[PDB]
């Protein structure tokens, strides 16, 4: 009953059009009864039923408007409307009106002054009070749990605008979206999207970011104030079999004595859960566990609760943020769809100094120590992943409390850890009576059980089992600076999971306190096996946290010379036999199975990088010529550069985007498989757009100079692949100088599908002139143009007979280049195969391409002209080419329209006995049944041909029939025939199998056949 | 299948079973008295996991002649075991048909060489060149 | 000068410089060409080409990069007497290379056109030693 307008509008709809015209006329001519003012003619006629009801209310008021309608209905003789108007008396409240500034007939009128505020207070009782009680409390509460110890006392001061390159859809816009609208999609795209995930290396600070991201928005702070609630949850407390509800999970964040969860159960998608660390999840977890959960309040299993939450089947609109370890992605990625992947990176060179600006309190402390990092560039490139920088500054700070710094010997990640320990174990460790080495084993034993039994939060319950629960650990706690207070209730933990995995690696070498100590604090059992083979056998299991650092730290630890005068509490021949065991682990991985979760080739290269000295690493590196790796940061480039410094003779190197390597199949000779188009689907025009505005100031002459300096020292390397790489022309110049080196020895080089252009073609032409030993080049799908062809040709004709093949398709080449390609081929000695299809040459372009082919010097054999746009007019030329050429044997023309007129000349083009054609492609050529008889006549009369393809053409039932007559003509000593992609009925297949059964000599294949 | 002495063919393309069901299928032909010669499992929503299981039967089963498994999660590792099938000389199968899944060079790489090696078994790869 | 030529021509002009030799002076000013052109023109300047003494290259929309190129040719040029490269986008960063080449006695250059190049005071410390 809120609106009379709506009721009046409904009555206006009921009125017939003639009655409505009479109603409008009566409203305009309304008599002066009950102080009612008649509506103006223009307004009444133009207004629709809803507008006229609003205009009637606006003109006199709701009560008068209804009264006028009742009289008008009687006047227009609409008895049913008149009876209905008398029957229904609406309440005079009012409808929605855009009268923000109130207006009245009196000159004073009305305003948006205090009167409005008073009216609002009088009518508004619940909404505002409820909103206020829900807000302030939650905010201040989420705000006061991260400060004010008496180092975690200032956090925003420790901000940095950490890198946030959010994965562009995996099949160029910048849009860093660091804080504002980071969850928000692009224009529409996906409004109800809820899942965002952060990918960062272990120790980057993804745990820190959530605390900061909370701290930012926990004061509004111009963050997503259009979003109401945020929920922080770190999975240290969360465990399996907890059988706790979401409300129990929710009340964990803020233990309200009177949980308002019934009001927290409000406005889904208005609340955000900040889940933290999938790696923190300890225990088994089926990504597709059987039992399903949809109840919000039911006491469900901890993983099951997450399972529903991760799938969002419970709380279908709830937003989610999940910091995840890259190695653990495949579990959740298979589990959940449309994830907003966000790559997060550590501090840069200058940012690393800027961190010391946050950290240090004096330049003589800051500037002097930082200056050491620049000289120690190996440490400097290692000074990524800010956790290591925390180790660097803190450890050096303590050294300044006792002495002056040095080269720091921190050439590796492990070297960073051990140097930190050496300063750590200074005061009491040196004395044997207070020697903490046995206690170091005690915490290592606890550390080993930390993942072997998945209990990070050991608490006093288990520390007493592992060591001196009160006296000794208090020093370690104060040395570790955080082992209990993170949980804040009773539980005890460690600083970070790297330390636990670091000590887990130490115990393996320490022979578990040797075989001459033991003295366990009640631990007769629960000792994880001192064997390391099981470690590699459980390696990669989420049950054991993928065991990265445990394995990774083993390599760095076993450095004989380094730990010899560092510890003297070291391993024995056990480590030496461990190396052979670890050698076998690396050996089997490359040889046996390449398809595994993620034992990456670079990941192994990290391992060999830790283990310095040549021979062991050399044996391991010589277990794989198949090197296919991806690089993200200088450290990744450095380790890849360093590891390849070892060994030699390595066959193939692979880099770049990859993950799919089509459209590059080699054919060699006498193959049953040829190069075919792929083009992918999604690159479209986006690939060209990225090639122009790539920018990427973080990629420079560096990241490449060192890596290719290894390639300059290839030492009998043969093959290099650079497909799909975003490597531009400057990097291409560096690669060309690298190739110029006499010791490059590279045989084949692939750079297809990249973004190169003409400046490079100047540099690539110089490379062709200097390498000579280069036998094959692939420049396909690289948008270069014709000038490039001109420069490449002056290259092809100097110390360059050896080049036999060249892939140049889709290089956005115009016809002009054909004048260039002719002259080189007019002089080329040993150019065997040419692939120039799919470019813009046209029949005009090939008109030159046929002139060059008349000479006997043309040692070309194959010809790739597929999808070139040629037409029938060019066939008259190439027809003479085939007869006059003594070396061409293959021609590929799929997708290019010729028509039977052109194909007619093709038969004549092979009519001459001196033709040496063996392979021809004519699929999708726009061919009809008419020419099939003509080509068939040649096929019987031609002995040189071996295989032919003719699909996607008007072969027809009659045309395909003649292939039977081909069989009936015993001269059909052909080797293969391929037809496909056309639907027919039974008879086409009917003769097929019988004659295929009859004929073993000819490999006839029908792709759509059963 | 074990209790029937006459059924020899079964066609199941497009029907979702999953590796759990296919697991029982190997057991369903585990009995020596099985006379299955043809089975269709294309588009069955199958993963690489069960491929090892069915392969074990294929070597240990002589009654089967032809099998189809396309449009399923065979994977590089799964299709690899077909080489081990060849390396197990008990692979006196008559045909095998896989199709409709895109892979890179290595899947095709071993294919032609072992097809060249093996004239006994008519292995066919429809999307192959 | 003042024409609309670009880099493809600079490949052809470099070939012309290599073949003419008797050419003693070239003016390419106000021709919007860029740096690749300078690279190709330099391989021309250093073959059967000591005789070239003057070269006008102002307003050719040249970036600093070309300076690495102009140095090497001048590092080897026999009888290049005058150079006009002003008004292009070299900057103090660009001339930082342009000063390195000028230290050798082989530098038979006499004039230098750097007007309106956008250089600042920071580059003076270099050319002072030059
Ligand atoms: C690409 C791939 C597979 O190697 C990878 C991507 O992320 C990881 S990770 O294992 O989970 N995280 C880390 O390794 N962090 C890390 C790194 C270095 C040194 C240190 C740390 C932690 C403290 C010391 C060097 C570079 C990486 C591995
Ligand atoms: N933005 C940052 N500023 C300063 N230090 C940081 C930052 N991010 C991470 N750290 C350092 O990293 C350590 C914690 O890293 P963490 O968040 O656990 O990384 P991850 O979650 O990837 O393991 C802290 O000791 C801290 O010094």
């Amino acid at each position: 009953m809120a609106s009379t307008r709506c009721k009046l509008a409904r009555y206006l709809e009921d009125l017939e059009d003639v009655d409505l015209k009479k109603f409008k006329m009566h409203l305009e001519d309304y008599p002066p009864q009950k102080g009612c003012i008649p509506l103006p003619r223009g307004q009444t006629e133009k207004a629709d039923h809803v507008d006229l009801a609003t205009l009637m209310i606006d003109f006199n008021g709701e009560e008068k408007a209804w009264a006028m309608a009742v009289w008008i209905f009687a006047a227009i003789n609409r008895r049913d409307l008149y009876e209905k108007a008398k029957r229904d008396e609406p309440k005079w409240g009012s409808d929605n009106a855009r009268v923000s500034n109130p207006t009245v007939i009196c000159q004073e009128d009305s305003i948006e002054e205090e009167w409005m505020g008073l009216l609002e207070y009088l009518s508004r009782i619940s909404i505002c009070k409820m909103k206020k009680d829900y807000r302030k409390k939650y905010r201040k509460y989420v705000r006061s749990r991260f400060q004010c110890i008496e180092e975690s006392v200032s956090l925003n001061k420790r901000y940095t605008r950490l890198r946030l390159i959010k994965e562009h859809r995996s099949q160029s816009p910048v849009s860093p979206i660091k804080m504002e609208l980071l969850f928000d999609p692009d224009d529409e795209h996906s409004e109800p999207v809820h899942t965002v995930v952060f990918q960062g290396a272990a120790g980057i600070g993804k745990t820190i970011l959530a605390r900061k991201m909370m701290l930012d928005w926990a004061s509004g702070t111009l963050y997503q104030d259009r979003f109401d609630y945020l929920f922080y949850i770190h999975c240290r407390e969360v465990s399996l079999v907890t059988q706790r509800s979401l409300g129990d999970l929710i009340m964990s964040c803020c233990p309200d004595p009177n949980p308002p969860i019934h009001k927290i159960v409000r406005k889904p998608s208005r609340i955000l859960f900040l889940m933290d660390g999938f790696d923190e999840l300890q225990g088994a977890f089926d990504e597709h566990i059987g039992p399903l959960c949809t109840d919000w309040q039911k006491a469900e299993r901890g993983d099951i609760l997450l399972s529903s939450l991760i799938r969002k089947k419970l709380l279908p609109e709830a937003s989610l943020l999940i910091t995840t370890r890259p190695v653990a992605l495949e579990k959740l990625q298979h589990l959940l769809d449309h994830p907003r992947h966000v790559e997060i990176l550590g501090f840069s060179e200058a940012k690393r100094k800027e961190y010391f600006f946050k950290y240090f309190s004096d330049e003589a402390q800051a500037r002097a120590a930082f200056s050491l990092i620049q000289e120690n560039e190996v440490l400097f490139t290692m000074c990524f992943i800010p956790l290591v920088c925390w180790i660097v500054c803190t450890g050096l700070k303590q050294q300044m409390e006792s002495g002056k710094s040095l080269a720091q010997t921190s050439k590796t990640t492990t070297a960073v850890y051990v140097f930190f320990l050496s300063s750590l174990l200074q005061p009491r460790g040196g004395s044997q009576e207070h020697g903490l080495c046995a206690h170091l084993w005690g915490l290592c034993s606890l550390a080993a059980d930390g993942i072997w039994n998945q209990k990070i939060l050991f608490e006093e319950s288990d520390l007493r089992n592992h060591g001196l629960q009160k006296a000794d650990v208090s020093a370690f706690l104060r040395m570790n600076l955080f082992q209990k207070e993170v949980d804040c209730e009773k539980f005890y933990s460690f600083i970070h999971m790297t330390f636990q995995e670091f000590f887990a690696a130490m115990y393996y070498l320490l022979e578990e306190e040797k075989e001459g100590r033991t003295n366990v604090p009640g631990s007769r059992l629960k000792l994880p096996s001192r064997d390391v083979t099981v470690l590699l056998e459980n390696y990669g299991k989420f049950e054991k946290g993928y065991l990265i650092f445990v394995v990774r730290f083993l390599f760095g630890l076993v450095n004989q010379e380094r730990t010899s005068y560092l510890e003297k509490k070291l391993s024995c021949k056990i480590s030496q036999q461990i190396r052979l065991e670890l050698l076998k682990w690396i050996e089997v991985k490359a040889k046996a199975k390449k398809l595994q979760i993620q034992p990456s080739q670079l990941e192994l290269f990290y391992c060999l990088y830790e283990m310095q000295e040549e021979d062991f690493v050399q044996r391991a590196m010589d277990y794989f010529p198949k090197i296919e790796i991806n690089l993200s940061t200088r450290m990744d480039h450095m380790v890849s550069s360093f590891c390849i410094e070892n060994c030699h003779r390595v066959e193939s190197l692979s880099l770049g985007f990859l993950h799919n390597m089509p459209k590059e199949e080699e054919e060699e000779e006498k193959e049953g498989r040829h190069l075919d188009m792929v083009q992918c689907v999604l690159p479209s025009s986006s690939h060209a757009a990225c090639s122009h505005g790539l920018v990427n100031s973080h990629l420079t002459s560096s990241f490449c100079r060192g890596l290719f300096s290894v390639l300059s020292t290839s030492q009998s390397l043969t093959e290099l692949d650079l497909s799909d790489n975003s490597l531009g022309d400057p990097g291409m110049r560096v690669l060309c100088e690298t190739l110029q080196h006499p010791g490059c020895n590279i045989r084949r080089l692939w750079l297809g599908r990249c973004g190169l252009s003409h400046e490079c073609c100047f540099d690539i032409s110089l490379v062709l002139s200097s390498n000579q030993k280069l036998v094959e080049l692939d420049l396909s799908d690289n948008a270069l143009g014709d000038f490039g062809i001109r420069l490449l040709c002056v290259g092809l004709k100097h110390l360059l007979c050896n080049l036999k093949k060249l892939w140049l398709v889709s290089c956005c080449l115009t016809s002009a280049c054909c004048q260039d390609l002719a002259s080189v081929l007019s002089t080329s000695h040993s150019l065997t195969r040419l692939y120039v299809g799919e470019n813009a040459l046209g029949d005009s372009g090939v008109a030159i391409l046929c002139e060059k082919a008349k000479n006997p010097q043309c040692n070309l054999q194959k010809l790739g002209l597929v999808n070139s746009g040629l037409t029938s007019v060019c066939c008259s030329a190439l027809s003479s080419v085939l007869s006059t050429n003594q070396n061409l044997t293959h021609l590929y023309l799929r997708g290019n329209t010729l028509g039977d007129k052109g194909i007619k000349l093709l038969c004549e083009g092979l009519l001459h006995p001196d033709c040496k054609l063996q392979v021809l492609e004519l699929d999708n050529c726009n061919l009809t049944s008419h020419c099939c008889w003509d080509l068939s006549t040649l096929l019987t009369s031609s002995q040189s041909l071996r295989k032919l393809s003719l699909g996607n053409n008007d072969l027809g039932d009659l045309g395909v029939m003649m292939f039977c007559e081909v069989l009936k003509q015993q001269s059909c000593l052909l080797q293969n025939l391929g037809l496909s992609e056309m639907y027919f009925n039974y008879e086409t297949k009917s003769a097929l199998e019988t004659l295929q059964e009859e004929k073993p000599e000819l490999t006839v294949v029908f792709e759509p056949s059963w």
